[PDB]
């Protein structure tokens, strides 16, 4: 009746019209790239209703090859799940659950460390171990009132089109990428797909200018409908002062009232200006969501805060067996075990610590994570605990 | 011309005066009360236009006797400003800074480690010395999607009139306040307005319920204009179980579509949820504002993390002296010295990392903090958290 | 523990906070008159936590002697139920079932054929055999171009002081309510109560004022906000020239741009104007609930079309025996059977047929009331059905 | 002066002008087609400005070629009028009642029963014998809230590219339609048209999808702003089950909030959710409207209600004659007659109750419909009622 499979050439179109009416963004032409470059053999799965040559696709999955820059600069194959949809017309029947089993097991088997994922919803990836991992703030300030404090850095940048300055974007990008843990690479497809997205398109958006600095870039469009608000569609800067500079010249569009960006937590705009409040969060989202495929590798794989002295415990993933953790000098030494567990927790909240976004602490007192030792959640709090403040690539 | 002086009985109505006209919260007979037996002697300062008693008064400003608990659950006793305003007819001729000389010269003299406030304005009280030390999230919870988790605490609460358990109140108040950081001493005067406020006001605010635990309470009034919304006006818990079996009862409050609270960053109300998000994040602000008045009297009273091993620098504030830090066992000792300076700082700055609702690191990265030392930044951070995530307590 | 009861002396205050904790609308002093004066002697009841006198309520709900005119002018007493609530500490452990349960066991025992309810949502009451019964259409009428139809009937109406006329208002709605299915008996606690409701309240509603007619009357006020809008809170007429009398006078209140009404579905109003959309239904939903308590008495009780022939059928609803039925010459016999079933249905579907505002074939089309013979559909449709067209009374 | 004429080929382009400027949705290449196909040969008429080839066009009406189905499965060749415009410079002046008056004959003269319109004002079309005949209700559910009701009917419908499936889409709107009071005979031009409406348009509209069933259809896309938010264009189902089916496809949509949609009066949604609020009701406004042309030929076409026994009556239409209306086992015998008129009334209330859609009763509080016997009033309800509630086509 119902069948879980890699497609072959049949199920294209049954691909093509489900993702074309479940992701309102979602269009044919931009699309067939995407897949052809970034998805493995096999990194791709649909459910048939029924059997037959032309068999209705009611659900589809699959992951893309990418890599990860996790705390220590450390960089992880990862395996990110995207266009997963199950069509309308059998919602509730089990197909979520059974296409993320079955991929799962292939990433587990590629030897993937991790997973991860952009959620649609929030209420959808916990169960299948997936926990929010970064957080997005939107971020507007007031361009009117905006000065800079004394103490901050700083024309040193340039507005021009980002279409003839790719290569420079492309520099820029891949040296921040590997500095920040939450870095993504980004594969030359996804710069082409990123890179016509700045030519103004007739019914939609504006055309995009960049601001060009030596160790920064932003890439920046006026909204469709509110002509005196700027949208910064991305920010890259690899030091502080390209950071500062590039705000200074955005701050410097006369012609606009509010900047709007999507950024991180730990973004020091707020600190440049003499009032901080002019940087105002106006919106707070999850972002990044990650699956520990392999708890040894993935603990094993990431550098730890060297501030914090050596330590040992055990650490019980439910159902997903228990593990003698050693975090000394910024390294771990994770091995499976059968000494009782110190600490305890779902599958989803170890992704939520991996990155240094959420405090062991907190989700202590959500009891999400358990242990009777008030001195080891402390020590964890502190050892994974990221020196560079997460930030956020790409959504995918 | 003009003149700066400790207002006598004859000054009161003009200062009232100024007050209804420069805060539209303020009340002539409420605050009295609180004026009066929480402001010091002499801890009140008035400018009048020209001599010759009952001059019109212009500017206003004071300050009252507050205890502020800090990291290492210990309390400093703070002067807390307010009422400072001056009039529209005297704006920008310098009776905001005469005024803050003084009482800062007076707080200094009568032996204050610090001096805090609540901030009208973002950009006004740094250049004076306030940082901003504790942050507001305004959470607004739809009431109608929200699950608790399986892995969430939990009938043990039972709704009540608020003037019906004041003692219970109090109780549970003070057993937060000394657990933390940025917990304030209430006073029974202050009791007796948060009390008399329940009551509805006709044209003004509903009625207050009030929801008790032995170990946490919660005060909420539905809103003015939108009938379903439900608005907490203060949320108190010492234990995790009294913080979700509030919010079970919260998320009961089925003839609303959402519930609103005023609440730090680190409140675990999201993860006690199966979809985060729900607690979505609506206002974001600063709260609580510190200037250190001592800064070895300040740094060696707050507790440190013990999960950073010990280290020695050389802090120098700007216009703040310069002092040899060490910090080891959770304790430090701040001593003056004239060696080189290893880190420097503005001394808003030392204020808002006071708390350790700001991380070292970030402030560095807008050049507001500045070091050539790395390891030290990342030193300063570990040292400075706070194992107790700071919250805010009642403005003022 | 959890103690189902009539309320005791000691219970009243445990009410009062309930109720305001739980209705935004609620009074203490104006509703201490309505359960006085008209819920029978036990027709009260309440959940208390626990052993103890005065232990706390956490639960309650009542049943007032509701007469009601069902199709054919037949009044028929009726327990109508108010004031359901449970706390929001208590809610989902079947409260609200236990409640139900209990005051139905003494709707039963006391005789009354049928139980109406107001609805404070609309997926609660089903389930315990109540069905929505009538419908509300909110009516703006942008009286600034209205004019009225050269076939309107039409000065005979004066605009008065609603509480220099209560005598005329009983007298005008006494004769309403006795003609129009849906018409409720208003006893003198009620007049009181809407009296008192047409004085200005100090930020609340605006003082009202009535349009006065030999067969009908209008009180309408301005709203509070919106200073060119009038609302209408009652209009009652007996005659047609009564209702277009009155709503020339209201569409001739020239300072107001629009007229606002809460009315039924076969308000002749849009036919009155040249122009029929000028009467924009802005707001409709389920209005009075209905659970047949005794269904014999009450199909027995009920008009029905005259110019249907005559005819037989047994009718079962669910869980509530089998029904034999016959309908002729406008009036019905229905007696307890051991037949075969040729229609079946949940006791809230016949509840929504009962006073015409529902067509059986319309719920048979969503499988609500199940029969094999097509006939047998459009018979009832035709017999159920209402010469007067039921309207709404008063809320309760 | 000025003149009225039929359009020769050289009024083409000021037909155009005309029509684009008197209508926000008009498009000339789309339009080309519906007229020359589906309009008559001389059923189209301009008045001009002056004589002499090349005048100005001032104004236009025309009517289409229309198979409207009345009760009793009957399908009445019908006229539509359509693109009806004085140009804004000769506003009153009588061009409409005079480009009425030519049309109204001709369609006379040809031997049609019946005209229809849609109505781009409510108190236009009135004066000239038209009176609303349909009710369209705009339905918005929260999809969200959404569960079906247990004894709703129901994986045997699938999502697919409309574009696809025209044979199966006009298979099943043509019964749809020939079942349906309202239903109209849709031209192989017009589906033309709304295959060619289903393609994203750059700035409108974006892609349409199907859902499919064996017995119904249904076309939605997503909102050109609200991404939020699902619009189904239109709905069609035969069976009870194909619409349940389809219902709980829509309410598949997940990563939608809302979907909306028009349809009739007695749509079987609400009744099919736990909650029949869901199924709001955000507008409400008449459909089609209709002329009798032709009293006897239109009362003796239409199918009556069995279920009403044989009577007589005198029915005068004012301006329409004097007829001797008998209705016996479903059906009408309507004759000339000078006996006295039992029932009095303007030609267009005669157009509002012919498919059933308004009731005799209200028409008649309205002082629309005369009689001094309320007993016929009731015959004349229960006949004129249909057995399938009248659903509204397409606009044209
Ligand atoms: C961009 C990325 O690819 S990530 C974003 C996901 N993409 C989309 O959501 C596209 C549109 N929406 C959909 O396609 C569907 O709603 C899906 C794919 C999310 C759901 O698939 P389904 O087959 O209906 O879910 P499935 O029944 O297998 O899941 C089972 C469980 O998950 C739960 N579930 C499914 N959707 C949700 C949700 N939106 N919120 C909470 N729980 C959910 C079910 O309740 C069920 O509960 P259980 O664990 O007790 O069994
Ligand atoms: C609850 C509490 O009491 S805290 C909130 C304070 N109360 C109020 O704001 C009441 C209404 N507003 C006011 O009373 C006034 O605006 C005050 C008291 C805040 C300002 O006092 P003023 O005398 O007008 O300012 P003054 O000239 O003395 O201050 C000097 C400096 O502060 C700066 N300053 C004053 N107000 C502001 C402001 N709103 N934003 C930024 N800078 C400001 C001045 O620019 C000036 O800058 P400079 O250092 O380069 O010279
Ligand atoms: C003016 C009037 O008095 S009439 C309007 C009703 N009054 C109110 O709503 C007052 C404010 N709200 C409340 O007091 C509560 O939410 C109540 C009274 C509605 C609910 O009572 P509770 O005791 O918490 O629910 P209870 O457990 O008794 O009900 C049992 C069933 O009804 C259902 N139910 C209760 N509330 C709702 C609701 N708002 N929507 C849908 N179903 C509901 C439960 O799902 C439960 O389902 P189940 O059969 O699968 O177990
Ligand atoms: C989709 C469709 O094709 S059907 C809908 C019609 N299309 C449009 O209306 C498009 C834009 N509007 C117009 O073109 C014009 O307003 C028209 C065509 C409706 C009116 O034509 P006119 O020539 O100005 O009116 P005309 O003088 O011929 O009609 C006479 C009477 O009708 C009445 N009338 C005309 N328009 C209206 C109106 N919008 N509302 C009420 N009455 C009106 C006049 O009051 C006039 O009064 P009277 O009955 O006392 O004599």
């Amino acid at each position: 009746t119902v069948t879980l499979c890699s497609p072959t050439e049949d199920d294209w179109p049954g691909m093509f019209l489900l993702a074309a009416a479940s992701f309102t963004d979602f269009i044919g032409p931009e699309s067939a790239t995407a897949w052809r470059t970034l998805v493995p053999t096999d990194g791709a799965v649909v459910v048939r209703d029924g059997a037959g040559p032309g068999s209705e696709v009611v659900g589809m999955a699959l992951y893309m090859d990418l890599r990860l820059t996790v705390p220590g600069e450390v960089v992880l194959p990862t395996a990110g799940l995207s266009f997963v949809a199950v069509a309308p017309t059998h919602r509730r029947r089990g197909l979520l659950r059974a296409m993320c089993a079955e991929l799962h097991r292939r990433i587990a088997d590629s030897g993937y460390p991790v997973a991860a994922l952009h959620a649609s919803e929030g209420g959808i990836y916990g169960r299948f171990g997936y926990g929010p991992a970064t957080t997005l703030h939107e971020l507007t300030v007031d361009r009117r009132f905006a000065r800079f404090h004394a103490d901050a850095p700083g024309s040193s940048v340039r507005l021009v089109r980002p279409t003839e300055h790719r290569g420079e974007f492309e520099a820029i990008y891949e040296r921040w990428r590997q500095q920040v843990p939450g870095g993504l690479l980004r594969p030359q497809v996804l710069w082409d797909e990123l890179l016509a997205e700045c030519k103004a398109a007739p019914g939609g958006d504006r055309e995009s200018f960049a601001l060009l600095h030596p160790d920064g870039y932003a890439l920046y469009r006026v909204d469709r409908t509110d002509l005196k608000l700027a949208r910064v569609s991305e920010l890259r800067a690899v030091t502080a002062d390209a950071h500062c500079a590039l705000w200074r010249a955005l701050i410097g569009l006369d012609s606009m009232e509010r900047i709007s960006i999507i950024t991180h937590p730990q973004d020091p705009l707020p600190h440049l200006l003499t009032d901080t409040r002019l940087a105002r969060t106006t919106w707070r989202q999850d972002g990044l969501w990650l699956r520990i495929m392999n708890v040894p590798a993935a603990l094993e794989a990431r550098g730890y805060a060297h501030e914090v002295g050596e330590f040992s415990t055990v650490l019980e993933v439910s159902d997903g067996g228990r593990f003698a953790l050693k975090i000394g000098d910024g390294r771990a030494r994770c091995t499976p075990t059968d000494a009782a567990a110190e600490i305890e927790m779902d599958r989803d909240v170890l992704g939520s610590l991996y990155l240094g976004a959420h405090r062991a602490s907190t989700l202590a007192a959500a009891n999400r994570l358990r242990t009777k030792d008030s001195q080891l959640l402390r020590r964890l709090d502190a050892a994974f605990a990221s020196d560079v403040p997460v930030q956020t690539a790409f959504e995918f």
